[PDB]
RNA sequence: AAAGAUCUGGGCUGUGU
RNA sequence: GCCCAGACC
RNA sequence: ACACAGA
RNA sequence: ACACAGAGACG
């Protein structure tokens, strides 16, 4: 590389330009490393570098062989010196000899390079190296090198004339280069290679003599020393290990590391597997006897048809063989009553007698209404006047009844025995009627599965033809009016035309039939959730009415884990409309009434019904966007929209696991359509996963449609369409409906099953399947151990593997690791591992996760049957270990291993994961096994960190390998390359891994001193005792005989009862014993290491095979591999050069990507049928779908989770949670308008959770909210429709403060907080007070504090932990040293609000849903007394809090002043900049465009963190107070940074006690928390779109809607853009601009209070015409342009040469945007600086400040000099940034004509002083003007 | 009830009388 | 760092 | 000591 | 009505 070319290829502008940091990955093929011969003879270090081994990439050609000497005192800098030798042969250059002499302390600072071009451009280049392995280390080094030199260079820039400085940085690591230089890829690769040799030299020189390196920290040495002592003195008693655990002989390990791999066996096995794979490929894809593709596709169709017919027949043979029944998919009636006025009364008169003679349900309803209309049911008529009196009660606890709720709306009907029988058939008091014959027969029939040939055609007709999307004409009813009022009040913040259009679209969606139905269904679900706690005696029912609808419900509650029964009733006159379709359950005709049979719902099933309206609204909006229909368009629905919305409806309502599982499998069924020749699609491979019981009509319908999809795929693959430079696919369709659609629509339809609720509760009879999943794998254990680590076999069975192939895979991975990290990688790995193990603390293991309490005392069921098993928290065990005195993980793991070995097993307990896509069992260890597992997983993570393609330990490799395959193939093969990929998954990954293989793989890469620990610690995995549920085992114990078609159920019964002997269960035991398999994710990283080894072997083998060729000549190819845990992908790129060679090369590559299935069992890995093999131009990895240059992300996945019912306790934290959910929908691929509609649904959800459909006082509450829109009191804030979900909740809170009456309330809160002293009541620090603190002032608690208090009483922590921390503050800044500091840190952890709220709350979603009946009127909210004031009691209702705010906080006059706005919202200036950028899109105007299909992830940075400190204030305070070298600065820079900290906070001192007694903080923990957050935030949103002050504008324009662009004078703009960018000179350009302003006509200007380019053009149109008169008056009235002049000119002086300087105290006075501005400036002969800013008003401070920045930009005045004025102002300006008025490092801000063309700049200006020109108007042409 | 991990974002019968 | 949420294994 | 180097 | 190739719940 060359420094001159690299520095001369930079485009530099005036002033200092940092640029943008670019990242370079190690992509290109690398030659072998040269030979190194390092000697240390104490006369320096002599390295004998040999020649680079022969290759052809021109990489490594900068390394010259021969002797090199590097002195001992210069040998600690080798990595820096050798890497950059050739880029910069020199060493350093001071700033004194290139820059003007400043008199700071920085004149002696030496950046690596200071280059100077011929014109005068200066490039300051800094070099850096890091030995880290992640991007974080590169970012840290880049940031510290920028921080060290940015400020002094800028100070020198101030005093230069015509300066152009860049200041680039290059940071080099092993696998990355981070630099803002325009480096080529080859230069970065060369730097990485040179760094590899340099680090090899450095490691060798350190190994030979230990004084080359530098003295490292005491803590690092102690960590390394304790780790070394542990691993040297650890004796696991391997003889006892062998006698205790199966196959634990260490002679296996000794043989594995010393016996080389059997080369002949490997070659013979590889040939045999090759011919077996070829035979399988030829037989199963019909390649011989050489037919055409049509005939082979027909044979594929016939095979698929036959196999699906076998499936259907086998499923029918075990069913009840009924071809017709009446069983509704939807258990709710299709009623659409017109909504009525708010009422929850049960007023009923007259007709009861006709109801009596209409069956059992008519009898029940008539008796209920008769009892209601006689006064014997309490609370039938609500009183929203006494409830208000309770709500406004100044004295709770005395005027709220306690015992009224006992008889609330409860009636006890005297039903006949026939009616009780009928109701018991539905489960209503069904346990008592269990032995009656009808109940027995119904129970017997309930277990029978359904036939696949069942008539299900009402479902298909409903899906194609329904009235779900018809307008209901209910748009002016009460629920609509309430939601509309709340939405319009929220939208008054951004009351524009876009807001109105999107609100109208939302309200049209809200007025559809399905949403109106979902609204009352959600209200019914909320009433049932309320009835959960409303206990009923025997025979007692509850009668309720829905608030907005004439619907009555009779409810029978049970135990809260058991069922809720309900019956519905309406008047037939009240049924205005109905939902069409035959998917609904039949109702009952009862004369005047329509009734509903008793249906059941559990707690988990309620959620989907609660969220149903938001689900349906979001589905309608999403599928309208995906069909290309704009939100602002009225259009009748097509068949596809009806099908999608109806399918979502049915999936949400059925809420069953098999239903969503069938839909989930369609993804793997339909991915076979991308399989390329010479292979055919085989979607019939999924037929094994569709075998299972069918229990609903929808399951039958979905299975049949899935099988039709499978037959369709098997006969016709998706077609390739390459047209211009992209690859498109044709023939895609929805799997369920069958209708043709886009690729993205098919991918999204693969996730419709996600609408089923994950959080179901599993029943006891469903719990045995888990045990079944564990047993047959253990039953497949080989009876002989010869192929479990000892020998070699070519035909391994289950759990078996061959030693030679495992060793060869380890060798291959070791070769790749030695290529990347050098030949001394293991030496550095040892130091890394010892550091990690010795540093790690016991409190680091004190997590919030559960642990197993299973032990020897729980093993025998006869001693346990009366007990209840409970898991513990790991925090308890770790706290017990800390109290006893253990402080390091080293001192605990020895005792943990001793306890495990004495136990002889590992103790596990089980549970079932709540997941989509099927069944997964989950294992929980006890604390001893966790302590042992932690060390081996640490070592495995450290090894996986070194792998060049393992993605679990290297997150960037999730993407970089896939998207760098194109560059690598383009370099190696040229253009026009064919890419063939395979995406592979493994079958039962954790269950198939015998842990001896994992131990051998891990011990291959670790140094021998760890081997004794690794072999023993994994050995305990070969005897695992797994506790089963005690209730399941209790029901099993009472049934010694088995009546089941499942063999496992009988086997388990006999094993527990002793009737048979099996290896996994003994008689009368509570556990299953298992030897095979790791557990789920327990040995995650070592299994990733094994898979990395295997795929490294595959890559090497594929490369060798491609080099061999098919008939002798090599195939040119590029092979890439990527690995997860069991997930893998292989990418092979070829260029065949002709048509005839292309067929042969593709056949060869298909054969290579067909034998992975056959080579995997040699490593104990089994290919899953979820693997998609041999697909051209497309690859999938961890559900990331790369379809050539189209990255497809399933947006429906995140849209389905956008309205989670939050468990949070603060009211505004609900809106923060909603915003966090919204951002993920935005990043998942949704447009901005879709995100806004999703937020409208979130608003509806939020007000439902506040009691919109429940509380009779919600109207009063809403009326109070209109006059007080406080988010802390429940007001939902809506986003700007053009940028929805992109800014966050704090930005919207700042907008609400700046716009609504929340500013007055926050100003009052600020004044009340500022007025108190430290000893005062309700005092809090104003410095630690932000807008988020004020919004978090109202809370409601959901958990039980008694559980948390009992947990505290079992831990023994000191009560005066705050005082003991105050005695020793240093405990809050570094690790503990003794028992005392660790106990203090533990007590600090457990008393944190997050830990307390986590250990208090369990599952509280039903309580949150049922709180809607009492949040408004009952005193359950705790409020901050520092903010809301002392109340009469500690708790209040929401209406009470609104009145308290209405009498105190709303009386305060005046909004926030700029100082308060700056303190509460530190990022307010960036907020205002973005908000100004957002107000140019206020109208729905634009054009429909082409979507262009090129889609990629791209990050958008906004609200960027300003430049204040070099380091974090945490580290600076730590270093100054306690001597910890947490920063990277010398004493001069450390003192300089401490000066800026003290400038920010004058009370800060070098003594912690002085700061504690002089600051605003009562305790020192509070100061630690405050100093943790001095730097506020930095927000970046990762959009998914076109391959990109400017970028925000583009994404706002191009992402409002897919295929839409949101936009005489514009013709003038189009002319001027080509004029100012054209190849002309100033003379020729000046003519036709005047000509264009003399031809075209421009509207006359007006008064605007924002920046408009149009009226700026109008002003120059009038200037060139001189119509009105003086141009200055026109500009003054139009209020666009800086006007004014110097009221005190500076003394003008001649600089040495040709420059002109100023020295006096000049004063500028003028107007900038309707504001009188007086600027005071000074000078010293080198620069000029601001002294004071005087403004007559602060209404538009931010715009005025930006105008001052532009005014000082061209006048050469800098805001870098601090003023000595210590008086009072409103704000201070430092670097043209607004600061709080208490700051002491900026200037105070206090209250009180010719036209030119610069470079592509068009300005109107006037002279101000001699040798000084200032602008008035500027217009910059933009690329969007054409 | 909620294991081992990776990313990204954020935070620091209270019952309807 | 700690806690929370979502997605992924 | 200043100025360098930085898992 | 929920669960389930009849292992449970319906107090
Ligand atoms: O929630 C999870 C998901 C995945 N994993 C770990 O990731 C492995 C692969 O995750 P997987 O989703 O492929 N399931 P797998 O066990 O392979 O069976 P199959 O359905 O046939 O593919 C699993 O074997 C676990 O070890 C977890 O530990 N926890
Ligand atoms: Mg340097
Ligand atoms: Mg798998
Ligand atoms: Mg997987």
């Amino acid at each position: 590389m060359n420094l001159e070319v690299l520095c001369g290829r930079i485009n530099v502008e005036n002033g200092l330009s940092l640029g943008e940091p670019g990242l370079y990955d190690q992509i290109y093929d690398r030659p072998g490393l040269p030979d190194l011969d390092v000697t240390v003879d104490a006369t320096g270090v002599t390295v004998d570098i040999g020649a680079v081994p022969d290759s052809a990439s021109q990489l490594g050609s900068s390394i010259n062989a021969g002797l090199i000497t590097i002195q001992l005192s210069e040998a600690y800098k080798i990595n820096h010196d050798f890497t950059f030798s050739g880029l910069s042969k020199t060493t350093d250059r001071r700033l004194s000899e290139v820059f003007p002499i400043t008199h700071d302390g920085s004149d002696g600072m030496t950046p690596a390079v200071i280059h100077t071009r011929l014109d005068g451009t200066i490039v300051v280049v800094e070099f850096s190296t890091t030995r880290s392995h992640n991007i974080g280390g590169l970012e840290a080094a880049y940031r510290t090198k920028i921080e060290k030199y940015r400020d002094p260079i800028s100070r020198r820039v101030d005093i230069m004339e015509n300066p152009r400085v860049f200041f680039g940085v290059i940071v080099v690591s092993s696998g990355g280069v981070l630099s803002n230089m325009p480096l080529t890829q080859d230069e970065a690769e060369e730097l990485m290679y040179r760094f590899c040799i340099a680090n090899e030299i450095y490691t060798k020189a350190r190994s030979m003599d230990a004084d080359i390196e530098l003295q490292k920290s005491e803590e690092e040495l102690e960590a390394i020393s304790r780790a070394l002592s542990f691993f040297s003195l650890f004796e696991p008693n391997i003889e006892r290990v062998e006698g205790t655990f199966p196959n634990s002989e260490i002679k296996m390990l000794e043989q594995f590391l010393s016996t080389p791999a059997d080369v002949d066996f490997i070659t013979k096995t590889l040939k045999a597997k090759e011919v077996e794979a070829y035979a399988d490929l030829c037989d199963s894809h019909y390649l011989k006897p050489e037919k055409t593709i049509q005939e082979r596709l027909e044979i594929n169709r016939c095979e698929a048809i036959d196999k699906t017919q076998d499936l259907l027949a086998g499923l029918h043979a075990r069913s009840n063989k009924q071809t017709s029944l009446n069983r509704g998919t939807v258990k709710l009636p299709p009623w659409l009553p017109k909504p009525s006025s708010e009422s929850i009364d049960i007023k009923t008169d007259s007709g009861f007698g006709s109801l009596m003679d209409h069956g059992a349900y008519g009898e029940l309803w008539a008796k209920c209404l008769l009892d209601v209309s006689l006064g014997n049911v309490e609370g039938v008529v609500s009183d929203p006047a006494k409830e208000l009196d309770i709500a406004i009660s100044d004295d709770p606890e005395k005027d709220t009844p306690k015992e009224a709720k006992i008889t609330y709306r409860r009636f006890k009907p005297a039903l006949s025995s026939s009616a009780r029988q009928e109701f018991s058939l539905q489960g209503v008091e069904g346990k008592k009627w269990k032995r009656m014959a009808a109940n027995q027969k119904k129970e017997k029939e309930s277990h029978e599965t359904l036939s696949p040939f069942l008539d299900v055609e009402d479902i298909g007709d409903f899906l194609t033809f329904n009235n779900l999307l018809t307008d209901s004409r209910y748009g002016d009813e009460s629920i609509q009016r309430a939601v509309s009022i709340l939405l319009e009040k929220a939208s008054a913040m951004q009351d524009t035309e876009l807001t109105h259009a999107l609100n109208d679209s939302f309200k049209r969606n809200l007025s559809s039939n399905v949403v109106q139905w979902s609204l009352w269904v959600s209200c019914l679900a909320q009433e049932l959730a309320s009835a959960l706690k409303q206990h009923c005696r025997a025979g007692e029912f509850i009668i309720k009415k829905l608030k907005f609808w004439p619907i009555y419900v009779i409810i029978k509650p049970t135990k809260s884990s058991s069922h809720i029964f309900y019956s519905l009733g309406i008047r037939k006159a009240d049924v205005t409309r109905r939902l069409t379709g035959r998917v609904f359950s039949d109702t009952i005709d009862a004369g005047e009434w329509e009734l509903t049979e008793f249906k059941s719902l559990k707690t988990c099933k309620l959620t989907n019904l609660v969220n149903l309206p938001c689900t349906m609204l979001n589905s309608i909006a999403f599928w309208r966007e995906k069909l290309g229909v704009a939100p602002w368009l009225v259009r009748k629905p097509c068949s596809e929209l009806r099908e999608q919305v109806g399918l979502t409806f049915l999936i949400s309502l059925e809420d069953k696991s098999k239903t969503e599982e069938i839909i989930t499998l369609t993804r793997y069924t339909q991915m076979e359509g991308f399989v390329s020749p010479p292979m055919l699609p085989k979607p019939q491979k999924m037929l094994g996963k569709l075998d299972g019981p069918l229990r609903t009509k929808l399951q039958v319908y979905l299975l049949r449609k899935h099988l039709d999809c499978m037959v369709r795929i098997a006969s016709q693959p998706f077609s390739l369409i390459p047209r211009e430079g992209r690859v498109e696919w044709g023939g895609t369709f929805h799997a369920i409906s069958g209708r043709s659609t886009n690729l993205e629509n098919m991918v999204n339809s693969w996730y419709i099953g996600y609408y089923k609720n994950k959080e179901e509760s599993t029943e006891l009879n469903a719990l045995g399947e888990m045990y079944k999943k564990i047993v047959e794998m253990e039953e497949d254990k080989p009876s002989s151990p010869e192929f479990l680590g000892w020998g070699d076999t070519d035909s391994p069975k289950k759990h078996e593997f061959s030693r030679s192939f495992l060793r060869a895979a380890c060798s291959s991975l070791e070769r790749e690791i030695a290529q990347r990290h050098g030949r001394q990688w293991k030496q550095n790995l040892e130091e890394r591992v010892l550091r990690e193990i010795g540093t790690k603390n016991i409190l680091d293991l004190a997590s919030m996760k559960a642990t197993s309490n299973f032990s020897k005392d729980w093993e025998l069921y006869s001693e346990v049957q009366t007990k209840e098993y409970h898991r513990s928290k790991l925090l308890e065990k770790m706290a017990t270990l800390i109290e006893k005195g253990v402080m390091w993980y080293i001192d605990a793991v020895g005792q943990a291993w001793k306890a495990v070995l004495d136990d002889g097993c590992m103790r596990i307990c089980l549970f079932k994961k709540n997941q989509h896509g099927g069944l997964r069992e989950i294992y929980v260890m006890d604390a001893n096994a966790r302590l042992v597992q932690f060390g081996v997983e640490t070592m495995a993570r450290c090894v996986c960190e070194l792998s060049p393609h393992e993605t679990v330990a290297n997150p960037r490799l999730k993407n970089s390998i896939i998207e760098n395959h194109g560059l690598k193939s383009a370099r190696s093969l040229g253009p026009g390359s064919i890419n063939i990929n395979s995406s592979n998954d493994a079958k039962k990954w954790n269950q198939g891994h015998y842990t001896t293989k994992l131990a051998l793989v891990l011990c291959w890469f670790m140094p021998a001193k760890f081997h004794r620990f690794i072999w023993a610690a994994i050995s305990m995995f070969r005897r695992k005792k797994m506790m089963v549920d005690l209730r399941f085992l209790a029901h099993l114990s009472s049934k010694s005989e088995s009546r089941s078609s499942d063999p496992f159920r009988e086997a388990m019964t006999d094993a527990f009862h002793g009737n048979r002997d099996v290896s996994w269960m003994d008689k009368g035991r509570t556990y299953i014993k298992t030897e095979t398999g790791m557990m789920q994710g327990i040995l995650h990283f070592t299994s990733s290491l094994l898979h990395s080894c295997v795929q490294s072997f595959y890559k090497s083998y594929f490369v060798s095979k491609l080099k061999e060729g098919y008939m002798g000549e090599s195939i040119s190819g590029v092979v890439d591999v990527i690995e997860g845990s069991d997930d893998s992908a292989i990418m092979i790129s070829i260029r065949p050069k002709s048509d005839m060679d292309e067929v042969r090369s593709r056949f060869f590559v298909a054969n290579l990507l067909h034998s992975v299935k056959f080579l995997n069992p040699l490593f104990g890995i089994y290919s899953s049928e979820k693997s998609t093999v041999n697909t051209v131009y497309c690859v999938e990895y961890n559900s990331e779908f790369h379809f050539h240059r189209h990255l497809v992300r399933p947006t429906l996945r995140w849209i389905a989770a956008s309205h989670q019912i939050s468990e949070t306790e603060a009211l505004a934290s609900r809106q923060e949670d909603y915003s966090n959910l919204l951002t993920q929908c935005l990043e998942g691929g949704a447009s901005f308008s879709l995100t806004y509609l999703i937020q409208c649904a979130q608003l509806l959800h939020h007000y439902m959770l506040l009691g919109l459909c429940l509380h009779p006082l919600f109207g009063t509450f809403m009326g109070m909210l209109i006059s007080d829109p406080d988010p802390a009191l429940g007001f939902f804030l809506m986003d700007n429709p053009a940028f929805a979900g992109g800014a966050g909740f704090r930005f919207n809170l700042w907008r609400a403060c700046k716009t609504t009456d929340l500013g007055r309330k926050y100003a009052y809160y600020f004044n009340e907080i500022q007025g108190k002293t430290k000893g005062d009541e309700d005092y809090r620090a104003l410095d630690a007070t932000s807008g988020g603190t004020l919004s978090h002032s109202v809370m409601v608690y959901w958990g039980d504090r008694k559980k948390y208090q009992a947990l505290l009483n079992r831990m023994g922590l000191p009560e005066d932990w705050v005082e003991q921390i105050d005695e020793n503050p240093g405990v809050l800044y570094r690790r503990a040293a003794n028992k005392k500091e660790l106990l203090l840190k533990l007590a600090e952890k457990v008393h944190s609000p997050g830990v307390t709220s986590s250990l208090s709350k369990g599952h509280v979603v039903p309580r949150v849903v049922a709180a809607g009946v009492y949040l408004l009127s009952r005193h359950c909210f705790r409020f901050s007394s520092s903010i809301h004031g002392r109340g009469s009691t500690q708790k209040a209702s929401l209406i009470k809090l609104l009145m308290m705010s209405s009498i105190s906080a709303m009386k305060h006059g005046g909004s926030l002043n700029p100082n308060q706005e700056r303190m509460l919202f530190p990022q307010a200036q960036e907020y205002d900049r973005v908000c100004t950028l957002l107000e140019e899109v206020e109208h729905l105007t634009g054009k429909f465009v082409v979507r262009e299909r090129n889609i990629v992830r791209s990050r958008i940075d906004l609200f960027q963190e300003p430049v204040d400190l070099r380091c974090k204030a945490e580290d600076l305070v730590s270093e100054v107070w306690f001597g910890l070298k947490r920063t990277k600065l010398g004493p001069r820079l450390l003192k300089e940074e401490w000066d800026k900290l003290r400038a920010s906070f004058a009370w800060l001192s070098t003594d912690p006690s002085e700061t504690l007694r002089d600051g605003p903080f009562l305790s020192h923990v509070q100061f630690r928390n405050f100093i943790a957050h001095v730097d506020a935030k930095s927000r970046s949103v990762r959009l998914l779109g076109a391959p990109v002050v400017t970028t925000i504008s583009q994404v706002v324009r191009m992402n409002f809607f897919p295929g839409f662009s949101l936009e005489s004078i514009s013709i003038l703009k189009h002319v001027l853009f080509m004029v100012l960018n054209g190849p002309y000179t100033e003379e020729y350009k000046l003519e036709m601009i005047i000509e264009a302003f003399s031809t075209l006509v421009i509207p006359q200007p007006s008064e605007v209070i924002r920046k408009s380019r149009t009226m700026t053009l109008c002003l120059l149109s009038n200037y060139l015409s001189s119509r009105g008169g003086s141009i200055l008056d026109q500009i003054e009235r139009a209020q666009s342009g800086t006007l004014g002049g110097f009221s005190k000119p500076q003394k003008t002086f001649v600089r040495p040469g040709g420059g002109v300087g100023y020295k006096g105290k000049g004063v500028w006075t003028g107007v900038m945007e309707d504001t009188h501005v007086q600027i005071l400036i000074d000078g010293d002969g080198t620069s000029n600086w601001l002294e004071e800013i005087r403004l007559s008003s602060d209404a538009r401070l931010y715009d005025v400040i930006e105008s001052i920045r532009r005014l000082c930009d061209d006048l050469g005045i800098n805001n870098r000099v601090a003023s000595a004025y210590r008086g009072h102002c409103m704000v201070r300006l430092s670097g043209f940034k607004i600061k709080p008025a208490s700051r002491t490092d900026g200037c105070p801000v206090r209250i009180m004509v010719k036209m030119r063309v610069r470079g592509d700049i068009l300005n109107l200006s006037v002279t101000i002083q001699e040798g000084r020109v200032m602008n008035i108007l500027s217009y910059r042409p933009r690329d969007t003007d054409i």
